[PDB]
């Protein structure tokens, strides 16, 4: 059960209630390799758990796994009772909302994102575009020299007002194979794709932990994905 004096917060912890099943898709094109990434899991916002296997459905993935984490459904997160009223992303549902990433990755290309993220009946949908380009053929993305891993990490939140929307900006470090590690700086707004209303939030931060896996019994190029999420920063 949920039980919050403010309908609005009453509205979008409902539609988290459970566990919620996840659909992704991803069309992307980095370099002129075009690609295609399906996604498939369940959400549970009350523990700010996600679990998630992804199948590149063109071949081999052209990038490495890794840099598409962010890319490839912050509604999942876990926002503490004292701070629902900073939820902008449930608040939103179930219309929806689009989230859009320039990601910068240092002495290299750039990934050029576009999403929305909203339902389709009881399945949460994020449908994905991407555009990748100056990008070096034999640098860490199209070389893949990155390792299969991931790192925790802080994103810090802050109201778009002007876009009734959101706006974050941070680095993603991926461990590279010789030891050194590559910067990823992620520009982020979002905004609703609706004209209702929506939650604004007071800063705050997303503490973000990712586990990468593979499934033994999977042939296809692919990512199992487990992620936690909780947001903090705000005090009671």
């Amino acid at each position: 059960h949920h039980h919050h004096t403010d309908p609005m917060v009453s509205k979008g912890e409902e539609l988290f209630t459970g566990v919620v099943p996840i659909l992704v898709e991803l069309d992307g094109d980095v370099n002129g390799h075009k690609f295609s990434v399906s996604g498939e899991g369940e959400g549970d916002a009350t523990y700010g758990k996600l679990t998630l296997k992804f199948i590149c459905t063109t071949g081999k993935l052209p990038v490495p796994w890794p840099t598409l984490v962010t890319t490839l459904v912050l509604c999942f997160s876990r926002y503490p009772d004292h701070m629902k009223q900073h939820d902008f992303f449930k608040s939103a549902m179930p219309e929806g909302y689009v989230q859009e990433r320039t990601i910068f990755f240092k002495d290299d290309g750039n990934y050029k994102t576009r999403a929305e993220v909203k339902f389709e009946g009881d399945t949460l949908v994020n449908r994905i575009e991407l555009k990748g380009i100056d990008f070096k053929e034999d640098g860490n993305i199209l070389g893949h020299k990155l390792e299969y891993n991931y790192n925790s990490h802080n994103l810090y939140i802050m109201a778009d007002k002007q876009k009734n929307g959101i706006k974050s900006n941070f680095k993603i470090r991926h461990n590279i194979e010789d030891g050194s590690v590559q910067l990823a700086d992620h520009y982020q707004q979002n905004t609703p794709i609706g004209d209702g209303p929506v939650l604004l939030p007071d800063n705050h931060y997303l503490s973000t932990q990712s586990k990468l896996s593979k499934d033994p019994n999977e042939k296809r190029d692919h990512m199992v994905l487990l992620e936690f999420v909780t947001a903090a920063g705000i005090t009671l």
